[PDB]
């Protein structure tokens, strides 16, 4: 998709946590990351597992939201997951 | 709609933070998050609301807000105001 | 302790005699609130806690947000008894 | 451990926040907070310890840390970090 390149180009290098969504809207994963272009744009490019190639499927659009520091990132990341309960977050959870 | 909510929809500020929707009685009824509480308080007190919502706002009498520095901030505490609260509308308003 | 709580937002930690945190309070002023514990009338329920507390700490924050975000972060922590039975 | 653990304790900052035990397999089994990173992680491969706290020294292979700018952030990332990583030792050293 093009408007979804355009959102990938101008991620910033800061810190914060990104909310994958589907088609509908739905928050489908959320993550904190230490640079937030490096960590959206990763799931998007290369290779991945199979449980992660199914939350690759799904993305139909992403949001984020930038934070002061990695500490404020950790904090709000558990926050949007209870916010949210995603579902791969649940299913990525665990080993394997 | 009393003087002492219209006093207080007034008073809101254009930043983030949380909103404390409360009873007759004074109990937290609804928590909820805003980029700007000003538009976010006052959307409550205007126009149209679906159904679920126009039972919440013929709830409320009152309101508390907290102001943050961030949106980064506004979710955080959104969610620790829930747990503190275990607001009515926050279960039933749920998807 | 008392005369050196500063006029800032925080959380305060009431503790027991044998060093265990007996209630967790968001304060938008340290001072004031700790202070008011040991001054003025109080009702019965508060009364008790009062009683029982021997000592405190204290964290500040930036903010009331801040404070309250603490606060929950503390009880979760600590669990603290008159939190459970304070109910307000 | 070897040069890795060694040079990696020599470089521990001294700043305040949360550290993550990990073992061997890269697992957080502790999350603890510390006014200074250095000092805190260090004590654990120094010294005397009681019963408890040697079987966690036992088992750490590695370690991370999150940096905090103040006593109210450290416990808060503290307890995220805990629910995050539900770490063994918490639950045996509460
Ligand atoms: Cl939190
Ligand atoms: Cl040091
Ligand atoms: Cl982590």
């Amino acid at each position: 998709n093009e408007r979804l390149k355009e959102k990938l180009a101008v991620l910033p290098e800061q810190p914060g946590c990104y909310l994958m969504k589907d088609k509908h809207g739905t928050v489908i994963y959320v993550g904190k990351a230490k640079s937030l272009k490096e960590r959206v744009r990763s799931y998007f490019t290369g290779t991945h597992d199979g449980k992660t190639q199914r939350l690759v499927e799904e993305i139909a659009d992403f949001e984020y939201i930038v934070t002061s520091s990695n500490a404020e990132a950790l904090i709000l990341e558990m926050n949007l997951i209870k916010k949210h309960d995603p579902k791969y977050n649940v299913m990525l959870k665990d080993d394997k």
